Parts: structure tokens; C-alpha cells; sequence
């Protein structure tokens, strides 16, 4: 199964870099917990932003612009990315915007962090039809001394499909 995992500010703005508009170590812990021991697929922009393989995960980089780094697995299409993961229970797609857009139709689960921040960026999470999904988990957290903004974790499972997403 393929899942997407993303942190969304207002207007579905995402940030892949370390310098995110927000500082949410709680969200990074959520990300790590839900991706550990699973393959992660990302585009090259996200790869360069992370800047080292995510430990404890197979790192697959989708790009028609492959780099040379031998520490990760480079693939040239969505289908090839999926094949490179093989027979695992769950493949995690970790962005960025265009990669999420291409993988959404193949995904059956979303792990979202809805962050109460309005921000400057222009990269967005894809459009999805909310009536196509069931919200099977949600948990709101207030900001605290370690986490700059309030946020709500959510897990959605797909119930319906309308082809483009
Ligand atoms: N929920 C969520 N939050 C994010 O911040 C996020 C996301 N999903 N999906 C893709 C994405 C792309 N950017 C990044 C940037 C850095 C790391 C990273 O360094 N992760 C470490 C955690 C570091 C820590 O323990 O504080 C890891 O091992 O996962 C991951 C993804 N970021
Ligand atoms: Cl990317
Ligand atoms: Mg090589
Ligand atoms: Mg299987
Ligand atoms: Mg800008
Ligand atoms: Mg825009
Ligand atoms: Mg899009
Ligand atoms: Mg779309
Ligand atoms: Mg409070
Ligand atoms: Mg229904």
C-alpha cells in the first residue's frame, strides 16, 4: 500500500526544507515514527533539502534529473519507484509538491499534520476530494515551549476514488 505523509499550513502550503516556517519537533517525531522501517519515496528537491539519507528507511529518489549520490536509490518514474520498494506492507511518499501530486491517485492512506500557521510559500499539497476519505484518527495539540504553532495530526483512509486523485 502507498501512503502520503505531509505537514500542511493554511492553504495547504508545505515546506520540505529544515528551515520550515514553523518549528514542530512533535511533528518531526510523528513523521519519524510513521516512516521508520518503511521505504520513503521523495523527489530530488526534497532529497537535497533533507541532505542525508533518512536513517532506518530505504530512500528512493524520483527524478528525471538523477544525482550521483550512491547512498540512495534513484528512479525515473512513479512505477519504477514503486517497483524499487517491492513487497513491503507500506510505502511512504514524503513529497514534495509534484511527487505528492503524482502519487495521490495511487495512495490509500494519508498522514497529515494540519498546522495553524499562515505562511509565505507557494508549494502546495495536492487537491483531494475529502468525501473520498474517512478520518480514522485526529489529535489536536496546542503550541508549547518546544513547538511554535498548534497542530492537528490526522490519518485518513481512502473510501472512494476519482482517478485524478
Ligand atoms: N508530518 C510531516 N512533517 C514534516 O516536516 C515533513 C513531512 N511530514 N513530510 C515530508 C517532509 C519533507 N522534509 C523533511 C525534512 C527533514 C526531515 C528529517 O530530518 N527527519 C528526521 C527527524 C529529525 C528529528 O528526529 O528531529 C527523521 O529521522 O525523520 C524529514 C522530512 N517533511
Ligand atoms: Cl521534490
Ligand atoms: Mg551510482
Ligand atoms: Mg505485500
Ligand atoms: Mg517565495
Ligand atoms: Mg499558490
Ligand atoms: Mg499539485
Ligand atoms: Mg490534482
Ligand atoms: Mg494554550
Ligand atoms: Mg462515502
Amino acid at each position: 500500500m502507498i501512503s502520503l505523509i505531509a505537514a500542511l499550513a493554511v492553504d495547504r502550503v508545505i515546506g520540505m526544507e529544515n528551515a520550515m516556517p514553523w518549528n514542530l519537533p512533535a511533528d518531526l517525531a510523528w513523521f519519524k515514527r510513521n516512516t521508520l522501517n518503511k521505504p520513503v519515496i521523495m523527489g530530488r528537491h526534497t532529497w537535497e533539502s533533507i541532505g542525508r539519507p533518512l536513517p532506518g528507511r530505504k530512500n528512493i529518489i524520483l527524478s528525471s534529473q538523477p544525482g550521483t549520490d550512491d547512498r540512495v536509490t534513484w528512479v525515473k518514474s512513479v512505477d519504477e519507484a514503486i517497483a524499487a520498494c517491492g513487497d513491503v506492507p507500506e510505502i511512504m511518499v514524503i513529497g514534495g509538491g509534484r511527487v505528492y501530486e503524482q502519487f495521490l491517485p495511487k495512495a490509500q492512506k494519508l498522514y497529515l499534520t494540519h498546522i495553524d500557521a499562515e505562511v509565505e510559500g507557494d508549494t502546495h499539497f495536492p487537491d483531494y476530494e475529502p468525501d473520498d476519505w474517512e478520518s480514522v484518527f485526529s489529535e489536536f495539540h496546542d503550541a508549547d515551549a518546544q513547538n511554535s504553532h498548534s497542530y492537528c495530526f490526522e490519518i485518513l483512509e481512502r473510501r472512494h476514488h476519482h482517478h485524478h486523485h
